[PDB]
């Protein structure tokens, strides 16, 4: 004490202990999802199928989009279940790159740019609040949605 002042090290508790992490270190989502509405499963057109992006694959916008089913209590014990949608999971090379590009799954939706070249480019994917905000999507001028899907959504007004 009094002088030189040295971290948050009581040197009492050995163990490192994360606080039981268990989440997304700086992660929650930098960009939107599909909300599938209809009777079918995401699968955005020909053509691209991924959105726009921003700078999430500069030649390899490939990718898929993870079924996410949030739950909300409405009322005083009430279930709205929130709108089922799909966030966009880039890949490319840089960032996690480790996938096998193009795993089916059941609840899965894979999709890969017109020929990904493969290039460098991670700095996404991480909305930690305090950065900014989702980029959210933005499908072309095409790149429509199935039979009855809802874009990313895209809330008027920030």
């Amino acid at each position: 004490m009094g002088s030189s002042h040295h971290h948050h090290h009581h040197s009492s508790g050995l163990v490192p202990r994360g606080s039981a992490m268990g989440l997304p270190n700086n992660t929650a989502s930098w960009f939107t999802a599909l909300t599938q509405h209809g009777k079918e499963e995401l699968r955005f057109p020909r053509g691209q199928g991924v959105p726009i992006n921003t700078n999430s694959g500069p030649d390899d916008q490939i990718g898929y989009y993870r079924r996410a089913t949030r739950r909300v209590r409405g009322g005083d014990g009430k279930m709205k279940e929130l709108s089922p949608r799909w966030y966009f999971y880039y890949l490319g090379t840089g960032p996690e790159a480790s996938l096998p590009y193009g795993a089916n799954k059941e609840g899965i939706v894979w999709v890969a740019t017109e020929g990904a070249l493969n290039t460098p480019k991670d700095h996404i994917g991480t909305r930690n609040p305090n950065n900014n905000a989702a980029t959210v999507l933005q499908l072309p001028q095409g790149t429509t949605l199935p039979k009855g899907f809802y874009a990313e959504g895209s809330r008027g007004g920030s």
